[PDB]
């Protein structure tokens, strides 16, 4: 923990299983999971907005950073738990990039648009643990 | 529940910081007395004493409650009658958890359990906050 792959514990990233459309979450240590060790190839992820964990190959990871390309509009539209997933999610990269913003959907609009313009000033540096 | 390799764990009695609030006292709980959902890795649900309600933070800002004049917020207290009411409640907690005794209005209570925590809660020391 963690077999030449790429993702390490306390990265933010989007995982793809299936049912779902690309969700935000952080990769954690097995130990976090109270299941068991994770097979080689495999991370344990925890996602935001409903804190589970998933076993998920590295190879369906992205890093959080490439957030225009894997958020989902349509989902975000009809899923109030994937708004959730968000906001939990930029929440975490908020305090991890020293990051300032002045209801759900309210507190949303300035870290949305923080995180499609790029995380500025930070950068996707601001993301790392 | 909390095997991250933070500090805190359930129970504990720390001052937890949130945007737009002073360090506020609070207690570590499970995410089971919650009824939302299991805190990320790192993180902790804390219950806030005044208002019972749940946030889940971040474990590097939480510190012991027993780190008290530091965090104590005189200011907030002043100004505050939920921050007062928070001291009393969260401070009564300390006190009874400590085996610690006192000899009335809110601010009658509060004043023999402030000096005390001010003080650095003698004669136990923070040790006497454990659950
Ligand atoms: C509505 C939120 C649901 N999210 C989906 C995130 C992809 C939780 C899925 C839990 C899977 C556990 C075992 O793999
Ligand atoms: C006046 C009392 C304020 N309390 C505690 C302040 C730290 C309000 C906490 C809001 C909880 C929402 C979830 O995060």
């Amino acid at each position: 923990e963690y077999d030449g792959k790429e993702f390490g514990i306390g990265d933010l990233v989007w995982g793809k299983i299936k049912g779902f459309s690309w969700w935000p979450a952080m990769v954690v240590s097995w130990k976090a999971t109270s299941k068991r060790q994770a097979m080689s190839g495999m991370r344990w992820v925890q996602w935001f907005g409903d804190g589970k964990f998933s076993e998920v190959s590295a190879d369906k990871l992205v890093a959080l950073g490439l957030f225009s390309q894997h958020f989902n509009l349509a989902t975000f539209n009809k899923l109030v738990s994937y708004r959730k997933a968000m906001y939990h999610a930029l929440e975490k990269a908020r305090v991890r990039a020293g990051k300032t913003f002045p209801s759900l959907e309210d507190q949303l609009k300035p870290m949305l648009e923080w995180a499609h313009g790029g995380f500025k000033p930070t950068g996707i540096e601001g993301l790392k643990p």
